[PDB]
C-alpha cells in the first residue's frame, strides 16, 4: 500500500476506533445511515447523505486521490449530524468530538 493509502486507512481507523474516557466507541451511530424509506425526514434536512460505510467503500475502491477528499466526506457527515440533531443531544456532541479527532489525526500525520 502507498503512503497515501496508508494515511487514508489511518485517518479512517482513528475516527472508527476512537473511544471516550469511559470506553464508548463514538463512531457506532455513524456507520450506517437508515434508508430514506426508514428515515424520510433526514433526507429533507440533509442535502448530501453520508456515513462511514460509504466512506469505507470509497476507500476500498481507492476513490480517494488525497487525504483532503476523505476529510471532506467526514466533515460533511459530521456537519450533517449537527444539522439534524440539536446541540444538547448526544449525537451532536459525539459528532463534534469525532470531528475534532479527525482533524487532530490529519494534523498529526502532516
Ligand atoms: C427508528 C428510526 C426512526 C428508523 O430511526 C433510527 O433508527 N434512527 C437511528 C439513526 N439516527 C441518526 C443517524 C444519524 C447519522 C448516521 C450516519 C451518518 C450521519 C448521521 O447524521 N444522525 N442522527 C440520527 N439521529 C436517526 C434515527
Amino acid at each position: 500500500m502507498t503512503p497515501m493509502q496508508q494515511k487514508l486507512n489511518e485517518v479512517y481507523e482513528a475516527v472508527k476506533n476512537y473511544t471516550d474516557k469511559r470506553g464508548r466507541r463514538l463512531s457506532a451511530i455513524f456507520l450506517r445511515l437508515p434508508s430514506r424509506s426508514e428515515l424520510p425526514d433526514y433526507y429533507l434536512t440533509i442535502k448530501k447523505p453520508m456515513d462511514m460505510e460509504k466512506i469505507r467503500s470509497h476507500m476500498m475502491a481507492n476513490k480517494y486521490q488525497d487525504i483532503d477528499s476523505m476529510v471532506e466526506d467526514f466533515v460533511m457527515m459530521f456537519n450533517n449530524a449537527c444539522t439534524y440533531n440539536e446541540p444538547e443531544s448526544l449525537i451532536y456532541k459525539d459528532a463534534l468530538v469525532l470531528h475534532k479527532v479527525l482533524l487532530e489525526t490529519r494534523r498529526d500525520l502532516e
